[PDB]
DNA sequence: TAGGGTTAGGG
């Protein structure tokens, strides 16, 4: 069976009145939920405004994401691929981004190589193989922009990505200032 | 809108 982590969705912006039962009731429309819960304050037992839903298969997860926008208990919520506790440590880990940093690509890497691997994740809007200003030399990394944040999330939650025959590190793109803040 | 007593022993 597929890994729990890839079968789980983080549901953000939950209404103050959303409960395990009401959440389950809504998301159950796209599959069998093996787990459904609203995080609450360990003390006040008040809802922290977010929860998690886990389907029996990632296919069902995809159905749910393809069903956006979602409105639960009269409120628009934000469903996202669950970022593991380990990766949640990374700066910007939970931000909604459409651009990815692709690091460690060969010198002879060309745009078709990137498309042949990334198009299966979603509509690609921009592709940029970075070069040195003035030297024209390839820097060994590229940026790819999609039209849906879920395309990016489906990517970054995986460990390996093969472009132009070899593995590369793919992470959410961080702005110039976001970089220096986490530097 | 980022996790539910869910993360380094003892040889």
């Amino acid at each position: 069976k597929e890994p729990e982590q890839l079968r789980k969705l983080f549901i953000g912006g939950l209404s103050f009145e959303t409960t395990d039962e009401s959440l389950r009731s809504h998301f159950e429309q796209w599959g069998t939920l093996t787990d459904c819960v609203v995080m609450r304050d360990p003390n006040t037992k008040r809802s922290r405004g977010f929860g998690f839903v886990t389907y029996a298969t990632v296919e069902e997860v995809d159905a749910a994401m393809n069903a956006r926008p979602h409105k639960v208990d009269g409120r628009v919520v934000e469903p996202k691929r669950a970022v593991s506790r380990e990766d949640s440590q990374r700066p910007g880990a939970h931000l909604t981004v459409k651009k990815i940093f692709v690091g460690g690509i060969k010198e002879d890497t060309e745009e078709h190589h990137l498309r042949d691997y990334f198009e299966q994740y979603g509509k690609i809007e921009v592709i940029e193989i970075m070069t040195d200003r003035g030297s024209g030399k390839k820097r060994g990394f590229a940026f790819v922009t999609f039209d849906d944040h879920d395309s990016v999330d489906k990517i970054v939650i995986q460990k390996y990505h093969t472009v132009n025959g070899h593995n590369c590190e793919v992470r959410k793109a961080l702005s110039k200032q976001e970089m220096a803040s986490a530097s």
